[PDB]
């Protein structure tokens, strides 16, 4: 008999469980609901969901009326909201983590094995009629045509929010510390066992390699002087597995924490910058703490750097993305109010959703020059050629591709998207609509409602058969976007909760850790609290270029 | 200049941080105290401190009167106070963990590398005048001498609280899933990565081993029939690493989660009991969910068994230890409205502290027979000679040693305590009196004040020279004990916090994992909710013998 759970009977986060031959039962525990399917709301829950504004109304608010916000921001109401965002958003995320590619149920192996990604919804069961559960055609839409007809850029669409490539690369850099899928273990598994902001893209994902990159004098990282400027050393000087092409000089290969960073100067730029930062922070620390050995200098530098990273991403990166008039604020003290887990596990869903390749331009402009993809990719000298200042000026001046709304991925990298989808299908990821519901939205009733348009819609309608067969990742990228926006509500509402839980769940945000001691006292603590994209750059260079996550005017 | 931190100048959980060449300061963040040393109370601390009664008094409060208590046990107050104890206890233990053998400060490697035991107090700094700080003599007392004069059991001192061997062997069994110190990596590193109640000692601490122990059918572990009884498999059938006397026939080796267990019949008794429970639990699962595969059946029964353990540990084990009239309760829902991190990292001090070898008797009486050590140790046929029922009955009946009070370790195992102190000095554990302060107790001012009696104090008084020299382990075992207690206040007052954090800082007890579905429904959940030592044994044996953590009336 057909598998009942395959209908996803359990609403509102109830857990569908098989009993006897073909019965099921939903466990409605702590859902706010009861009944066979968790649809009968408790007194407080009914109260809640009717007095609750729709996500878009809230967004509208946060993005309109400067006059109210000028006010709010300068008063404490700035913090009440920040607290609210933090706790409400994060709540959507199970911690301790629930499921993994192997387990569709809570298990110890699931909980203790950090090589796995987690997931918020269970897989689509194998014993099921259609690969998306119950709805749609037998064999799913072709991955390659889907990317061609819908994600392949025709002409270039700059982000209407003015996001620059400075941002784009920072995202790529930043994220490739917690997304590193295992080649050898395959889909659903991960190298990045820090599972968040450990900065393992600077100090590597392992101790042994970490050790290889370290000077072991003064808490510092190894480095090479070139044209008077500091850079990550060569693989000959610091011998770690780096994914450069073969034949390429280990004498040209640069050594950073993330094996793939040698492949784009974008990444190699930030690896440079963060390295200078780290060494720079060591210099400061050794002035106040001369009695300190080498080890306590490195480990402290790393905290500060972890601290700095979270401060910026929150107060600048997410700001840019949100466009909110409310100024966001990094302050773990907001979270000492309520029940919070300073623990994070990366979901496969988060992975899928962060494949932000659209941001990537038709070509890369460095003042007068116009380097193509082939010219840019795997370049072994561009970084050293221009230096940091010059390549910060350039990335900060170039508009990035809008993410949502479709047809805005450059053909050079469209194969990523293809794989993401194909990868999605191996992972038996649930339908997009099933994820709407789980991230507190209504499901879309049609393809029209999704795209806010007819042509793509009715075209997808027939490829996919039903809208409840629409997949996660395609769905995120094809949904309509309010003009003036970088992407669609589902990206915000699905991503934000994975995003914030990933930032604040870090243990340096705990009552235990968030003290000055942790950061070698007050200069250490103040460095975290006042850290900036400008500062991070212009403190570590001879001159100071346009630095920002947005283009100038 | 001498390192200022050597003085432990900083009170009530402040952090001594070395600054410049010869100075220091204290980070007294969130301590409740201000000032350079941190002895200047905030309004709230003072009130809280002039009105807090002593441990003596609370111990007295729970250990005396019964009328009041059997009343309290029938009201909501049981839950009220139970919660007080948990929160009170577990808030003294940092979470995220703080330091380890290598780092005397918070660091990422210390957050991240679970192969370390954590530590509540930092190590006595390597640049200090005396091995214990500043107070005391150049040489700590000879460890073997300290043992032989103070801990060697002359006459057997039975536990005044009636503790039996059945408890003793339970304590060992249970505690040996989270203390697996490296023979290889050395002092202060762990093989048992669960850092808690994960039943590694049953399923092995690694995936390789677990697979080898698993029958991979119905979710069961392998077993063999000897005399019609289910015992753990042979090593030929489950080829895993087990420590056995070389020369012992392979058919006579039993394979279990934990490598040492095969030595002592005690151990291999519980290993057998639990194994039987596991398979038994699968036999209830498969009936409920015949569609379920062996992996789920396996991982679900595991959670039921982890749950069953804590239930028994809290409601029966820790209850027996306490002598409290407060009926202790395992109810995770008690913490559901509170800052509580559902994690735990094992500490050296817990390991040290948990060395209750003074539990073990002179001989081991089994029915008409009385067994010497040279007869009990490593006996491989004994468990299978008498069978579970007959051996449980015999451990339940024989008294266990009194733990505190001094001179209660049998000579046969006296070398253990010798290594404990030795290791204590490799781990540079701070002096007893500092651990006193960390756990919200007043330090001792005289060796006289410590033991109570006049004689044995004054010998130490001359061995150590000064009370602030006295060592962690020794102080524990030599401290005067409350009116008829199994050990002194310090053990209680230091142990329990770790103890409790060790049970309830377990994801299973989290809001996320504490639902019927985690255990495959009501049936599983009710076994957790309703388990008893008596039931863990008798539901698995032909007849039901005497079983209990206390010797009879
Ligand atoms: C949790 O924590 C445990 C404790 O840290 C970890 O186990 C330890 O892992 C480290 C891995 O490095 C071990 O550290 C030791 O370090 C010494 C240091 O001496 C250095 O040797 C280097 C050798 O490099 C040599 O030269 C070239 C270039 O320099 C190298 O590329 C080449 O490989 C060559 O051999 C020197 O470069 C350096 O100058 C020093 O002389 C090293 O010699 C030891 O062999 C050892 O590696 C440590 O011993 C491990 N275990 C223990 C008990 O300490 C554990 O890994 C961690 N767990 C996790 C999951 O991360
Ligand atoms: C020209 C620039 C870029 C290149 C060359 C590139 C290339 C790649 C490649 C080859 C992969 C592996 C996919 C596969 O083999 O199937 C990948 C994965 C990924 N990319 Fe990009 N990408 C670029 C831009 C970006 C940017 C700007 C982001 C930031 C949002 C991003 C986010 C990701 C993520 C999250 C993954 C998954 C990582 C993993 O699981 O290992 N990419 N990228
Ligand atoms: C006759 C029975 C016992 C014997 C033969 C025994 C002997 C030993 C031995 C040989 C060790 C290992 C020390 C080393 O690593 O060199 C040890 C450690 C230990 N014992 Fe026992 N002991 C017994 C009973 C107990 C009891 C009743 C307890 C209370 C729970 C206990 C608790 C511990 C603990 C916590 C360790 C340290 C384990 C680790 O660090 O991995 N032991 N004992
Ligand atoms: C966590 O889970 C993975 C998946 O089970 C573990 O790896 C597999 O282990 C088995 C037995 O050791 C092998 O047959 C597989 O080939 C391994 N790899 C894969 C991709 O399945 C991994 O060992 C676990 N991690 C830890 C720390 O135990
Ligand atoms: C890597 O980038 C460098 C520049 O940083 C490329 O060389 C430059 O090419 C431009 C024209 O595209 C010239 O105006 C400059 O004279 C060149 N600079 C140097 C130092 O040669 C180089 O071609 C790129 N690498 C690859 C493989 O295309
Ligand atoms: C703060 O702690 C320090 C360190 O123990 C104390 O400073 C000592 O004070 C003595 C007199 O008691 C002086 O003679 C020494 O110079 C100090 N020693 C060190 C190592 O600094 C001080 O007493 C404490 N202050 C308070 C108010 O408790
Ligand atoms: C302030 S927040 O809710 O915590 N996050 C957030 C809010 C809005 C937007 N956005 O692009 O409008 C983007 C946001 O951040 C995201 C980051 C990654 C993925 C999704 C959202
Ligand atoms: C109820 S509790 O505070 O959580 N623990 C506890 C309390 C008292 C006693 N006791 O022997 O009176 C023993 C106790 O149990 C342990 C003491 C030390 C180590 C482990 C358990
Ligand atoms: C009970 C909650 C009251 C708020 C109604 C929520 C639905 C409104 O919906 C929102 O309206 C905004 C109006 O300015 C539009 O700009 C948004 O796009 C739209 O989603
Ligand atoms: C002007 C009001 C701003 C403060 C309210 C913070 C709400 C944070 O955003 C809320 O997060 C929830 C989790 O994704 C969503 O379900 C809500 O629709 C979303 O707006
Ligand atoms: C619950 O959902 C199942 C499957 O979605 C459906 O068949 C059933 O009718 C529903 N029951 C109730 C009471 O709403
Ligand atoms: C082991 O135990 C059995 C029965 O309990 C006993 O007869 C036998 O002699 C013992 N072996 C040793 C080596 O003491």
């Amino acid at each position: 008999p057909v598998n009942p759970c395959c209908y996803y009977p359990c609403q509102h986060q109830g857990i569908c469980v098989r009993f006897g031959l073909d019965r099921y039962q939903c466990d409605c525990t702590r859902t706010g609901y009861s009944g066979p399917n968790c649809t009968i709301p408790e007194i407080w829950t009914w109260l809640r969901t009717t007095l609750r504004p729709s996500p878009s109304f809230i967004h509208f608010l946060l993005t309109h009326g400067r006059w109210l916000w000028d006010f709010v921001n300068a008063t404490f109401i700035r913090d009440t909201l920040m607290r609210l965002v933090l706790t409400v958003r994060s709540n959507l995320i199970p911690s301790p983590p629930t499921y993994n590619i192997a387990h569709d149920y809570i298990s110890w192996e699931s909980f203790s094995n950090v090589s796995y990604y987690t997931r918020i919804l269970p897989s689509v069961p194998r014993d099921c009629p259609t690969p998306m559960g119950t709805k749609g055609k037998k064999q799913l839409p072709d991955a390659e045509f889907l990317s061609r007809r819908f994600l392949l850029r025709r002409k270039f669409i700059p982000d209407p929010q003015g996001t620059n490539l400075m941002f784009a690369f920072f995202a790529q850099h930043f994220t490739h510390q917690f997304f590193k899928t295992s080649g050898k273990m395959g889909p659903g598994f991960t190298k990045a066992l820090g599972h968040g902001v450990d900065l393992g893209h600077i100090y590597g994902d392992n101790l042994e390699r970490q050790y290889q990159l370290r000077l072991f004098k003064d808490g510092k990282l190894k480095y090479q002087m070139l044209n008077g400027e500091v850079y990550p050393p060569s693989v000959e000087e610091a011998p770690v597995l780096m994914h450069y092409p073969r034949g390429i000089p280990p004498q040209s290969q640069m050594a950073v924490g993330q094996e793939v960073f040698g492949l784009l100067p974008g990444l190699m730029l930030y690896a440079t910058i963060w390295l200078r930062e780290h060494n720079r922070v060591c210099d400061l620390l050794k002035a106040e703490h001369p009695t300190w050995g080498d080890e306590q200098l490195f480990q402290t530098a790393r905290l500060i750097l972890i601290g700095e990273t979270i401060k910026i991403v929150i107060e600048e990166y997410v700001q840019q993305l949100s466009g909110y008039f409310l100024q966001l604020k990094f302050d773990p003290e907001l979270l000492f109010g309520a029940q919070f887990q300073y623990r994070n596990r990366i979901a496969m869903e988060f992975n899928q959703l962060y494949h932000w390749h659209p941001l990537m331009p038709d070509s890369f402009r460095v003042g007068p020059q116009d380097y193509s993809y082939e010219q840019f990719l795997f370049n072994t000298s561009m970084l050293v050629d221009y230096g940091v200042e010059a390549l910060v000026d350039a990335f900060s001046r170039q508009p990035a591709g809008r993410i949502g709304g479709g047809r805005n991925i450059d053909h050079h990298i469209l194969h990523v998207a293809v794989d993401v989808i194909k990868e999605s299908r191996v992972l038996r990821l649930q339908p997009f609509n099933e994820y709407r519901k789980r991230f507190g939205m209504k499901p879309y009733t049609s393809f029209q409602e999704l795209t806010g348009e007819k042509e793509m819609a009715a075209e997808l309608e027939e490829l996919y058969g039903d809208i409840d067969a629409l997949e996660f990742y395609p769905g995120l990228l094809l949904e309509k976007c309010h003009p003036n926006s970088i992407f669609g509500e589902s990206m915000i509402e699905m991503g934000a909760p994975f995003s914030l839980k990933g930032l604040l769940g870090n243990p340096i945000c705990s009552p235990e850790y968030w003290k000055a001691s942790t950061f070698g006292g007050e200069v250490g603590f103040n460095l975290v609290k006042t850290a900036t994209l400008k500062k991070l750059v212009c403190l570590n260079t001879k001159t100071c270029p346009y630095v920002s996550f947005h283009v100038p005017d």
